[PDB]
């Protein structure tokens, strides 16, 4: 029965939405956006997912079902894209790759994997981080602690207290990584930094978790793998889930990957069949229009270069927009230092703005934000730049 | 760690497949299927959406984020289809539904809502029932107790032993019903049936939890739905869970619904919450494409006057096989009474087969079938008759 059913509390970034899609004052700027937005301020669908589209409505024959890892070729495309086209691990063939429903539902089936097949307990994710990232863990009864990660003041990566915290972690616990653009900080470790880590992860025995929702947004697709690369080149076993959400702009399509490593084939394809398993009981088998139309693209290099290109544009913007945020704040006249800005990668930063500052930016201003100070650049066009930083500068 | 891992089970059906694509033998026959094929064995995709998906490639402008219940108009369509175009759920609002990745994604939404926000515990599963049902709320956490159904003499609905074995589930536990077409029988509750049901529900106080996967496929649309219609009537309270693979032919796009039924529309909009509250833990939100397709199509009444005749063409041809299956066994000569076939709904049936037979159907003669005996008649065509019944009565 459910009459003494408890309400859901409000998403943090949903609330936002409604009270943006409701204030009458126009010049309002919404930057808790979360989705990427061009010059104009809309999230158009890629030229080359179009073209993949209109290939796939002439030469689609069936809608049968997928197998429970979908489509194989889309399964190849990905790790390659993440360990690198010459990676042993790939040769070796010690890693298995499963078609999910965005980066989320790689994560909630590695949840359930996890649980049921292993005596993983604890979590380990960065503080601060996704907040779903809590709640699908939860969700799949495992418990989520917190390294430290962000050194409020400095603005940077407290590594120190970062490696401090882990310790507190013990061999057997999953350590949850984010490959690039750190969601909501924008900092990630440097390749050396990373190094230790995963150095130090081996030393540990932690079970390495990559969240892998921004490659190619931060320095380019290669780039961006190279942190992940340099756990996987020094560990046997690792878990990663990828999103193709941001960087095709397939958002609604729910496309996403969870990839497996293993030791070898053998134990690979034996823990793999239990997350097929875990699959099958979630939702049987995966979506195939946005991983159809993501395994053309990344197959047909006419199509893959197109998309590169689109994705490189998307990565440029942003970058022009941390710049030209950090500038136009300095002519406002502030006092200030929002150069950490600059230093940051991806669509987010915080931006070192308190809770009442970010409301009276809503309140008196029409400026949207996330309570944490965090803004999404994306949603900065060269045009609303200027009011942006009168009312950031006025509330200072 | 994995290397301990226990290997998953051979999926039950999916085996099957595999021996299939293996067998040398041409002449094969593969009836183990589960999806609809037409008289050439092709399982093609319906023209209303492919006229469908090229109106989207044409008109759509963004792949931003679906809310976490879907498109909308995808939500009143489905309800009015399960429940009416006047009924007072709709009119009083107390239904709320929320578009999910396929009917198995919504039997496991339904399956997380039940187990974090209510005191469910069993779920009472039919005997037998799709083997996936189990899966589904075990790993939600819930047990499955089953209730008698399939009178193995007779090959009907042993209603005696049904309502004398639902008498051992206490008020509060989850009741599971098959909307119509009942995999794997295929035998469905007659309406008087139906209603003395939904009467005892009410009187023992069984949540029931409707299984929808094949709308269209017994009598018609509104027919098939009559017997929930009769549950709805006369419960505050019912959650339905639809598919629209087999009656779309989108099978893979991942399209179905979790709808739930409450008292009023304020509980349950609170009700509702915290399910969308399991489904942002799980997937985030829906895939778009399929659920597109249905909401375009099943608002045209162009588009949807020509799917409703794909539909009744696709009922109407296993009902044709249904039917030439009972005499051209007829014809090739056994002690037999195979007539129950025609009596039943949908794509399955038990043919009545022994494992003893079923094996030896596949190995001497490449008829491939589902150890219980089920067929699934759309994989009969007119010319492969005659082959399937002479190896059938070969082994009778
Ligand atoms: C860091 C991070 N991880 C995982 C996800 C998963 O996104 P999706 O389901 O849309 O791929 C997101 C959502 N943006 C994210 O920001
Ligand atoms: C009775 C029944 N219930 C639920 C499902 C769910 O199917 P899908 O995920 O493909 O909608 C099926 C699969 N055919 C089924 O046969």
């Amino acid at each position: 029965m459910f009459e003494n059913i408890t309400a859901a509390p409000a998403d943090p970034i949903l609330g936002l939405a409604d009270l943006f899609r409701a204030d009458e004052r126009p010049g309002k700027i919404n930057l808790g956006i979360g989705v990427y937005k061009d010059e104009t301020g809309k999230t158009p669908v890629l030229t080359s997912v179009k073209k993949a589209e209109q290939y796939l409505l002439e030469n689609e024959t069936t809608k049968n079902y997928l197998g429970i890892d979908g489509i194989p070729e889309f399964g190849r495309c990905t790790q390659e894209l993440l360990f690198g086209k010459g990676s042993a691990l790939i040769n070796d063939k010690r890693a298995r790759t499963a078609q999910t429903p965005g980066g989320t539902g790689a994560l909630r089936v590695a949840a359930d994997f996890l649980a049921k097949n292993t005596s993983v307990k604890r979590v380990w994710v960065s503080n601060p981080s996704w907040p779903n990232h809590k709640s699908v863990f939860n969700s799949a009864g495992l418990e989520v602690r917190e390294y430290a990660y962000y050194d409020a003041e400095n603005h940077t990566l407290d590594f120190d207290a970062l490696i401090n915290s882990l310790n507190e972690a013990q061999a057997g616990d999953v350590v949850l990584f984010h490959g690039c653009c750190h969601n909501p900080t924008g900092i990630d470790p440097t390749l050396e930094q990373w190094q230790t880590l995963a150095q130090l992860s081996v030393e540990k025995g932690w079970l390495p978790l990559f969240d892998f929702a921004y490659q190619g947004f931060a320095r380019g697709l290669e780039e961006d793998a190279e942190g992940l690369r340099a756990f996987a080149a020094m560990h046997k076993e690792l878990i990663v889930a990828s999103s193709y959400s941001k960087n095709f702009g397939l958002y609604n399509e729910r496309v996403g990957a969870c990839t497996l490593v293993a030791a070898d084939s053998e134990t690979v394809d034996r823990a793999f069949s239990q997350m097929k398993a875990a699959i099958r009981a979630n939702y049987s088998n995966p979506p195939a229009h946005g991983a159809s139309v993501v395994a053309t693209i990344l197959s047909n290099d006419a199509l893959r270069a197109i998309w590169e290109q689109e994705l490189t544009d998307m990565r440029q913007r942003i970058q022009r927009m941390r710049q030209l945020f950090v500038n136009t704040l300095q002519e406002k006249g502030a006092n200030r230092d929002f150069s950490f800005i600059i230093k940051q990668n991806g669509m987010f930063s915080f931006s070192g703005l308190t809770k009442e500052q970010v409301l009276r930016l809503r309140e008196e201003f029409g400026v949207y934000a996330v309570a944490s100070g965090r803004v999404n650049v994306a949603g900065m066009t060269p045009d609303n730049m200027a009011p942006l930083c009168e009312a950031i500068v006025a509330v200072l």
